[PDB]
């Protein structure tokens, strides 16, 4: 597992093409599971069937996105580990984040604008 900004951690799963990584500001095109550590699912832009867009790195999403998406490359699947700090802390999220819950996402990044 590597160790990124806050203790985030990736594990990477399958190989992108290691050479296309987003950069600040760039439109990412992500797919993505959200679970509780216990395993429990929160949500799922496969289940929408819709991939979700964000700029990465400007604060559109919780810390640890912006931490470890632009350590992936396009094309590549990841398992982000997400401590509550770089997450939703002690607020959580209702009826889907508990206060203080670390996140794991697994993620695929299909594309970099
Ligand atoms: C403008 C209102 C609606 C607007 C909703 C969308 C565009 C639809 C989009 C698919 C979100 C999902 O809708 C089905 C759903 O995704 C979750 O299930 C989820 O898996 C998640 O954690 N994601 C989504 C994927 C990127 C990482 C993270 C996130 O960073 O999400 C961001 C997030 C909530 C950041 C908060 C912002 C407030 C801060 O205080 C807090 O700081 C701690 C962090 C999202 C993208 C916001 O930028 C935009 C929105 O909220 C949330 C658990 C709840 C969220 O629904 C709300």
């Amino acid at each position: 597992s590597e160790t990124i900004e806050g203790g985030v951690k990736i594990d990477r799963l399958s190989p992108g093409d290691g050479k296309t990584f987003p950069k600040q500001g760039d439109l990412v095109t992500i797919h993505y599971t959200g679970t509780l550590e216990n395993g429990q699912k929160f949500d799922s832009s496969v289940d929408r069937g819709s991939p979700f867009q964000c700029n990465i790195g400007v604060g559109q999403v919780i810390k640890g996105w912006d931490a470890g998406i632009p350590k992936l490359s396009v094309g590549e699947k990841a398992r982000l580990t997400i401590p509550g700090p770089y997450a939703y802390g002690p607020r959580g999220f209702p009826g889907l984040i508990p206060p203080n819950a670390t996140l794991i996402f697994d993620v695929e990044l299909l594309k970099v604008n």
